[PDB]
């Protein structure tokens, strides 16, 4: 007609985990055949994009808020969006496996219903804004599976101290999630202390604004990355905790991707 | 916490048209008690908007293609998205009765279901783009049931000579939305001819970009409009026709209609 | 724990239909790993039921009105639902194409999305109630890809005489459906004139109660198609055009195909 | 037609819960005006039973292991199945108020979106299998919101010893959960230790299989509450920890609870 035009396929997935004893769900956006480039097309070795959500989100936070199914309508590029609940990517004190079931079986759940997704590195990417930046840079620092790896807004320092002072939820709540405080592993949740055992052939991008809450966060864990040796590149503008500003992040995003991102028109 | 943050309420709809014997779907936004100005709380004459897919599109294309729950979040506003197939809003050649479904059943559906929406004009809405902008302007004419209506980019007017040459489908498919060709009744699906018996209360606005295939389209049938008298301001840009300009409409309506729109702050 | 227990895949995808034009809705379950029997594990070839739906329904159907979920759960099946709205699994005389995309697009979209679906007839079968069960018998006849198909109270003889009457729905409907009552190409759509140009190699089985207002249609319908020499067993009960009795159907069907059907243990 | 015919509508709802911080799910079936008995339509006084989700299920669980939504389509109904993921309908040790988040805000969430939704005791109804009869039974013992409340093996009476010994789960996970086992108020999470409070005005129903493995559990739990007089009826038959069974019982149920079931014609 003129009139018709292509759409991703959106998929949603609720699955059996084993890993967490529960049904979980898990969205996934999978390119259109009939809007990619031409050499796209029968592609066996499809890029991959795990994108993860902020406290209080889920699988469905990064379609509503952002229009990412209209962005990357003509681009070659599978997004999975993950649920972790309240529990930080972790694997919680109260014996909730979150880090279990995000590193290791939801890659083989979407390999054994999507065989033709890229199971390479250098095709495998993550970001997450907030919880899913700390979340981010913790799966990229431990698993080596990704070649970039983002964090928007992320709490990417934190301690005792600064989680509670309650001003950011209650004892229980935090150490529910990371364990007692006292506990001399704690430390093991800090991205600072998983640097050293990650294979440094990732490349991580941070950014968050200047108005942030966790704008100090942000600048102390960098500092502590970059002394590292860390390969980051960390930029900053002027925003707060909010999802407009995720949505630029996300639009950074994809051009940075080696993805060969096929940028919407804007005439105005 | 500071970590967290309000969400309009999504509600996913599959109910029993008796007027298309069919089960149906509508999605509807909800405003968050918990976001919305302290005033707004308990209303029990929520203002509603309309909002109308394009060809090809069904209930979810508006959530998908714009962040319009993240956009409407802290507004008091109920926004809902109709489904229509290709059948244009009309009461179709081929026996659906689509008009009369969307005009006269899914608006007792909803009141049935959600007693605090309003049932005011002056507080009732209506837009869509493209075949949905058709849709906007034909319902608000016929009905009066609504205050405010837009269409963006709409298929606004249009003949036999125009819709086939079959350049945007073909015969079969438009004599079966609209009816035969030659019968005489075919000029009844002509917004023109609805202005007549329209109220004139209803204030109208339209847009189009320059470089749409109905630029031509829009140009003509707003000097129908003119001509008739019809409250109508037309507006365009550059642009053509796409979700990002969309988009752009969909936030220059919500500062237009009356409803107290609280646009997010950006600060980039 | 004793607690937890396994449960199929349930994954809902919208995808662009270029046939139709328009983003269309198709569920799968998809089996669970952790329950079926220890053989299934890692199976490249699993077999897949298509299951059609009635006038009025949609791809949820089956889902809602069965425990159907609950009854594979063990079993090593992918069950697919498509949707064809109330356009008959026919391409119709109003420009949709629903058989073309039903038998022809939806197939290629599953594979590619589903690489370790069965692509084999001998583990490839469809059925279908009411309008669902002409479309499975529609299917089988026309595209031999089917191994095996049934029809649970199908619509499977008609004619003007008893379609309208307008006892049956108007004649504009059924005319936009099937064409002019007058085309002399009418005949094509009777289930009865496709049986010499398919293969032979189909198993077909239908079902139909005593009191169901498509009794006489069934039994005409039959003897038909026993003249003909169609493989085709046929079986009647006491019941009605009410999906009860479709629940007992899909359960006499998982029998019947070779699925290996781990049936629930009922102690009472 | 003769072809058509009704259905309950089927509502998802995604909704920010203060309570918990986060978005959360809750389905609602909702009678179908056009299939109920004639004296109901226009109700403003709808009977609500709430149905609870075992260990690992959520708020589809009824919906795809039963066949209510077939089940009830006749009747004057509202059923809402809420989720709580692994929090046993209850404020947990790790800071999610989950009975807090059930019992106080769901139903004004609810009565906010569906004011004629009843607000009558006498017409409100709580049931749950597993984990959810225990949550079925805690929330009508500590609310009286409701006039009947049921249990389908259910877990309704433990300790320390029988939790973990683990077989059950680990002991993280059940100290999660109720807090650790040497707080001398962990007793109150036993059922047994609410009914002194409670109204006395609950009718209570009781089922469980005879080979479960909660079967002592209901035994021991029933006697105890039998002790205290407790207006209970317990029944039991051959079955297991499976939802045929619960199934069953859902259908027991409806004719048990004051809502004038309108159960479909089984011929055969
Ligand atoms: O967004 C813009 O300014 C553009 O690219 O036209
Ligand atoms: O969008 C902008 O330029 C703004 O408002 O900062
Ligand atoms: O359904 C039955 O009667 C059984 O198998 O126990
Ligand atoms: O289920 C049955 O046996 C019946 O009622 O026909
Ligand atoms: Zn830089
Ligand atoms: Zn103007
Ligand atoms: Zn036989
Ligand atoms: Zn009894």
């Amino acid at each position: 007609n003129l009139y018709f035009q292509g759409a991703m396929a959106s998929i949603a997935i609720e699955y059996h985990s084993v890993v967490l004893g529960m049904e979980r769900k898990v969205n996934v956006i999978y390119p259109d055949q009939s809007e990619i480039p031409k050499k796209d097309q029968g592609d066996k070795d499809i890029p991959v994009l795990y994108l993860l959500h902020g406290m209080g989100g889920n699988e469905n936070s990064w379609q509503k808020r952002t229009a990412i199914e209209r962005l990357l309508r003509h681009t070659n590029l599978i997004v999975v969006m993950p649920s972790t609940d309240l529990g930080w990517y972790t694997d919680t004190a109260y014996g909730l496996n979150y880090y279990r079931a995000l590193s290791q079986e939801l890659p083989q759940v979407l390999a054994a219903f999507f065989p033709n997704m890229t199971q390479k590195r250098e095709k495998t990417f993550v970001a997450g804004l907030s919880m899913g930046g700390y979340g981010a840079f913790k799966w990229a620092l431990k698993s080596n599976r990704f070649s970039y790896a983002a964090s928007f807004s992320g709490a990417l320092d934190f301690s005792p101290e600064t989680n509670l002072e309650g001003n950011l939820g209650e004892l229980a709540y935090w150490q529910g999630v990371f364990g007692q405080f006292e506990d001399p592993d704690l430390d093991k949740h800090y991205l600072k202390n998983m640097v050293a055992e990650s294979d440094g052939k990732t490349k991580f991008y941070a950014w968050c604004g200047y108005e942030d809450f966790l704008f100090a966060t942000n600048e102390k864990a960098i500092a502590d990355f970059q002394a590292q040796g860390l390969d980051i590149d960390y930029h900053k503008g002027h925003g707060k905790h909010e999802w407009y500003y995720w949505n630029q992040q996300l639009e950074v995003l994809l051009e940075w991707l080696p993805i060969n991102y096929q940028k919407e028109e804007r005439l105005s």
